[PDB]
């Protein structure tokens, strides 16, 4: 079997849950995002780096597009970027926007 972390992986409605089910106790962040996205993409390269120096946190990204509207939906989603903390399979946190220091407050209380 191949380990997840140390990456961003992309996820979409029908593999999300499933990981999220299997990350264990560790905190799970999704990047909620779209194309043509302009702070989606300013914040693409930071998340992916985040994703290399926290080893201990699975990151994810989902496209909210027509496909994986039901599931955007169901996570509630308003504006994007947006990024959701999930913990023993529930949504824990927040951080709208490209807010990158809230983003980071947000890993470090969901891991300790």
């Amino acid at each position: 079997m191949e380990a997840i972390v140390g990456k961003v992986t992309e996820v979409n409605k029908d593999t999300f849950w499933p990981i999220v089910k299997a990350a264990g106790d560790k905190p799970v962040v999704l990047d909620m995002f779209t194309q043509w996205c302009g702070p989606c993409k300013a914040m693409a390269p930071k998340y992916e780096k985040l994703a290399e120096e926290y080893l201990d946190v699975i990151f994810l990204k989902l496209d909210c597009n027509q496909e994986n509207k039901t599931l955007a939906k169901e996570l509630g989603i308003r504006v994007v970027p947006t990024f959701k903390i999930l913990k023993e399979n529930s949504v824990v946190g927040e951080v709208t926007g490209a807010k990158y220091d809230k983003l980071l407050e947000a890993i470090q209380a969901a891991r300790s």
